[PDB]
């Protein structure tokens, strides 16, 4: 029975400069590790997936999470993006290419509309409708991030409710016999130097949101997420 406020990260963020927030759903108990990071707005990188995936089926951009993009033939950096793509196997594979098409046909005026709405970060789309999200105009912070993500998770955003469900099977990660962890990274991939891996763990005992941020990769996230959430018995089998 996990009380996240007596919780310790230190170990899990070795030889890394970060943040973690671990939200327990049904108690509502916040863990910051690291406060003055969790307030500082960062560019989010893939992590914007999440919404633009959110807005771009509630406008009818996309259909759902197969809405197949053919590829345009041209060799990217990562053999994963070289195919044919759909709005989730993008999400999965974090093939950037997609969501630059989809937030093209969202269109600047709508996807600023919404990114008032949503009260996401600073909101600055300047950096141009298919850049702003990659090390761009557009920054928001942990705290920020966890708010959002707890507003979905409890499918308070104002979202049609099937949207909100397509988005989140889009985040499954794993899938144990007692647990399933969603989740999305963010890379700043020019030089590896900014990561995030944000999202929620359900268990048989209720929900937890999460956000990692940290001055590594996303995959560095990921692992420093999953190496804390299977310390503290929240993956386990
Ligand atoms: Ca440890
Ligand atoms: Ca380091």
């Amino acid at each position: 029975h996990l009380n996240v406020s007596k919780m310790n990260v230190d170990d899990e963020f070795k030889d890394t400069d970060g943040t973690f927030i671990l939200h327990d759903l049904q108690k509502d108990q916040t863990f910051v590790y690291n406060r003055k990071r969790a307030n500082q707005r960062q560019t989010p990188q893939s992590t914007f997936k999440v919404v633009n995936a959110l807005i771009g089926l509630q406008v009818k951009a996309v259909r759902d999470e197969y809405d197949v993009k053919r590829w345009d033939g041209v060799k990217r950096e990562f053999e994963s993006w070289n195919r044919d793509h759909t709005l989730g196997s993008a999400m999965r594979e974090s093939a950037i290419w997609y969501y630059q098409a989809l937030a093209r046909d969202i269109g600047e005026e709508r996807m600023k509309t919404w990114l008032h709405t949503l009260s996401y970060g600073n909101e600055d789309i300047s950096g141009g409708i298919d850049q702003f999200w990659l090390q761009s105009s557009l920054t928001i912070s942990p705290l920020e991030q966890e708010t959002f993500l707890e507003k979905l998770a409890k499918e308070e955003l104002p979202f049609d409710k099937p949207v909100m469900k397509i988005v989140k099977r889009m985040m499954i990660q794993e899938e144990g016999d007692h647990y399933t962890l969603y989740g999305k990274t963010g890379t700043r991939l020019t030089d590896m130097g900014l990561g995030w891996f944000v999202g929620f763990i359900k268990t048989e005992h209720g929900s937890y949101v999460f956000v990692t941020n940290v001055d590594d990769s996303g995959t560095k996230a990921k692992n420093i997420t999953v190496d804390i959430l299977k310390k503290y018995g929240l993956i386990t089998s």
